[PDB]
């Protein structure tokens, strides 16, 4: 039951990434030229912290933005792989971690307005540096580690940039003070 | 100093949203095409609360995920425009209110990896409605008043899926029970 109705679609680019552009008549019966990345196509974060309390976080470069942000490891679910199976998989590429538990948390879409995409949070408990990271051609990003009270510290102060990673961590919190870890 | 360089930067959509695909030389020295909506380019959000300890949202058509989603007031902040005003003119037109003090939260940028876009989030108090909602062609959305008790707990259900408003909630959440309002 959409109240817009599709008169075309048209794709504008497939690579690097599919945007299109739809003609739709509106609820108001005139027609709308609405220009998005459509769905279904989703992302897992995750929020990585070790037995010491500690957080394994990235410094990474976004072009778009022409800064490098603190963010929790994260990236694109593959075609029929889990939420929880990229988490893992870009935290072991990101980070070169491995963890045990991961405790799903509350899903989101990052920006509704242009794209279909849902980021699929996690905390991901009892991480570990176990390998070396593994970095796709185009990420550019360096791992670190900062004890989460100081991770806390800065989301407090306003100091972290990228909404998913602020979102993370607002959710992880109830559960780090409930694990005392925080 | 930015790591990666131009080599040509095409501009493939103007309206409704400007989108480039830029050709650059990366840190590797190898070329990469990178698909983005360029800056600068900002929105505002703002989180309106009545004297009586309520909530003023609406409750959006958001086409990308063919979903109404509960989120507060916001919108693009036009040339030449301050984050501020075009808050309180989202809020008229939204919502048909009017707020007093507008204290401003921790700006974030929602998907760094795809727009340089940056939200400005605030939160306006003595929120009153004063006028008939204005929308834009395109916009589809109802306002809605609720208990703040009932946003936050909705909030900590994981039940905001726009991630912009669960992220203005958490960042008023200190303020609005400083203020006794929560
Ligand atoms: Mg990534
Ligand atoms: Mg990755
Ligand atoms: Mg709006
Ligand atoms: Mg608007």
């Amino acid at each position: 039951m959409s109240p817009w109705e599709r008169i075309l679609l048209e794709e504008i680019l497939s690579e690097p990434v599919r945007l299109v552009k739809e003609r739709v008549r509106t609820h108001t019966g005139r027609e709308l030229t609405y220009v998005y990345r459509p769905g279904p196509v989703a992302a897992s974060f995750v929020l990585p912290v070790t037995e010491r309390g500690t957080a394994l976080l990235v410094r990474q470069y976004r072009h778009p933005t022409g800064k490098f942000l603190l963010e929790v490891p994260a990236g694109k679910v593959d075609e029929g792989e889990t939420p929880e199976a990229a988490a893992r998989r870009e935290l072991r590429e990101e980070v070169g971690a491995e963890a045990e538990t991961l405790i799903p948390l509350p899903s989101f879409h990052p920006q509704p307005s242009f794209t279909a995409v849902v980021f699929h949070p996690f905390l991901a408990l009892k991480a570990r540096v176990v390998t070396p990271p593994t970095l796709e051609e185009g990420e550019l990003l360096e791992s670190l580690e900062l004890p989460l009270t100081e991770v806390y510290a800065l989301l407090a102060k306003g100091e972290i940039q990228d909404a998913s990673t602020a979102l993370t961590l607002f959710y992880a919190e109830p559960h780090l003070k409930r694990l005392g870890l925080l």
